[PDB]
């Protein structure tokens, strides 16, 4: 069970990155640190390529997720 | 002459990066923008690999420049 659980343990975070999250406690759609920002899903994994230099990335909608999934399956 | 001058024109800077510089006007050894910092020489070219995530990079001394030059010439 633990070696299944470690398949998604690819996390070497910085010591001081605070994860901002909602009043009920679900993860905020944008996470920012050190002038960088990115989109995360409901779990704490950033979406690949969503990291932007400036700030406030637009988190992808249903169409972009469907396009990425169909392209990857077409691969 | 101009096509010789454009050999070092590899510059697509951001609109709002202000270059901080000395009282007499020589370039400061560290230039910072948007949470990054880097070392530049007397001309306005950043030294490759000197960009750091946190801030305040130690600009290389004589030994590091000599080591890089000797390694590159050994190449």
């Amino acid at each position: 069970e633990t070696v299944l659980s470690s398949q998604t343990c690819e996390q070497t975070p910085e010591r001081l990155f605070v994860p901002s999250c909602t009043t009920e406690g679900s993860y905020e759609d944008v996470q920012c640190f050190s002038g960088e920002c990115w989109c995360v899903n409901s779990w704490g994994k950033e979406l690949p390529g969503s990291r932007v230099r400036g700030g406030q990335p637009r988190c992808p909608t249903d169409c972009e997720k469907q396009r990425a999934r169909m392209q990857s399956l077409m691969g």
